[PDB]
RNA sequence: GUUCUAUUUUGUUGGUUUUCGGAACUGAGGCCAUGAUUAAGAGGGACGGCCGGGGGCAUUCGUAUUGCGCCGCUAGAGGUG
């Protein structure tokens, strides 16, 4: 729980995988390989109503909790892998992406590289909904 | 040339054969200014270099989706106005 044994003067790097969907936000810090989870706080566990799971306020609250727990383990800098739902469905990142990443930059973390890892398909299976679409 | 063959021919009655005309076939010739309109801003075809998500058969690659196995940390995740 103390963290890495290393002298100062260098950063130790983790990676946060941000999943900014339209229904909630996942802030999920892991090591370089991605195999070891270090802290996963979701935007939906910081609100009392499930209408606000995707709120930018929840994303800000989630990132602050992740950053504070990240400081405990000793990680100082993060690489960003922004991600929308992607795949067959919509590919634009949700409202929580902007606020979740801004919080990590204001909570003492150091931002490394930013990349987009949304899963675009070469072509996927037929999409949910009728031929007439989701009409309302 | 061959065949069939009308009738003028032999003084007046009978027999053959020509010529003579009519019909047919056939051999060797002369000659034509000897004999085929052009090649459609019609078409068919051949030929030459290309061109194309045209067609059929086989092969090869891609991420995504779903499902399963293992590993990590966690209490929520999904959807909706
Ligand atoms: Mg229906
Ligand atoms: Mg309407």
């Amino acid at each position: 729980s103390l963290g890495p044994q290393v002298a100062e003067g260098e950063n130790v790097f983790g990676v946060c995988h941000i999943f900014a969907s339209f229904n909630d936000t996942f802030v999920h810090v892991t090591d370089l390989s991605g195999k070891e989870t270090i802290c996963r706080v979701t935007g939906g566990m910081k609100v009392k109503a499930d209408r606000d799971e995707s709120s930018p306020y929840a994303a800000m609250l989630a990132a602050q909790d992740v950053a504070q727990r990240c400081k405990e383990l000793g990680i100082t800098a993060l690489h960003i892998k922004l991600r929308a739902t992607g795949g067959n469905r919509t590919k634009t990142p949700g409202p929580g992406a902007q606020s979740a990443l801004r919080a990590l930059a204001r909570s003492g973390m150091k931002i490394g590289r930013i990349e987009d890892v949304t899963p675009i398909p070469s072509d996927s299976t037929r999409r949910k909904g009728g031929r007439r679409g989701r009409r309302l």
